[PDB]
């Protein structure tokens, strides 16, 4: 019936200005479309859910590590 | 050999075209959904929609059925 | 195969699929409410088709006559 | 001695309920009458293989046809 | 999920001596929305210390805390 579903989504409006060390990093998420602003989530080893820009290459070096080595 | 299961349906696509070396998989949507839909699986399990009349969705089941 | 259960159809797959990703091809069996054919992608997909649309009856003729 | 072989025997219980296109048969065998039912079965081009019922009319003429172009 | 457009931990100034790693219970990365960069520290008693994340023991205390978790 409806177009967007009733569940909240998470949704980014700040990033971490640096960069987390990547042995850090457990895994990651990528935020919904319905966001007003573009974000990845990403899920440290100790369970912290932290917003990152996607536009630092960081970010995308991570996600693309993160795919690649699953 | 599920039944009475749930069936995954996509009511939005990525409008971004996605990086190809994360593809893993790909699914077509149940005809009993309200849209058409191509489900990729990323390496790391993720999940995202795709119009399947996009050329480029087209291309990456293209590529994983022809390469399996 | 004994007292096995049998693939049935009760939905078929609304789009044509390209026929270059095409297997393999199963009937169904008669018990089944609905007339049904799956085809076997070379994924190794199960798609369920419509035996009364002509691409189906083509795909199949052509996986036999290629035999 | 036995009676029968101990060798497992084909038996049709279900047919076909539609005909089979003539120019996918390849070959046809009739069951054994220690069967229930009499039947025929089609060898398919694809090595399918299909329960038919003897009493249906297309069934008889497949196999005359099938006899006759040898 | 959980309360939002709440208030948010900054530190304005760091401790000076190093925190006994033994009393160390967990660490917390401050908002890239404060003024100035910083690490909480959070002890056993749960008294929390400001630390600066650019200092080789802070960094040391952060990594164990998250490699072994």
């Amino acid at each position: 019936a409806s177009l967007a579903a009733d569940t909240p989504t998470a949704c980014c409006f700040s990033y971490t200005s640096r960069q987390i060390p990547q042995n850090f990093i457990a895994d990651y998420f990528e935020t919904s479309s319905q966001c007003s602003k573009p974000g990845v989530i990403f899920l440290t080893k100790r369970s912290r859910q932290v917003c990152a820009d996607p536009s630092e290459e960081w970010v995308q070096k991570y996600v693309s590590d993160l795919e690649l080595s699953a």
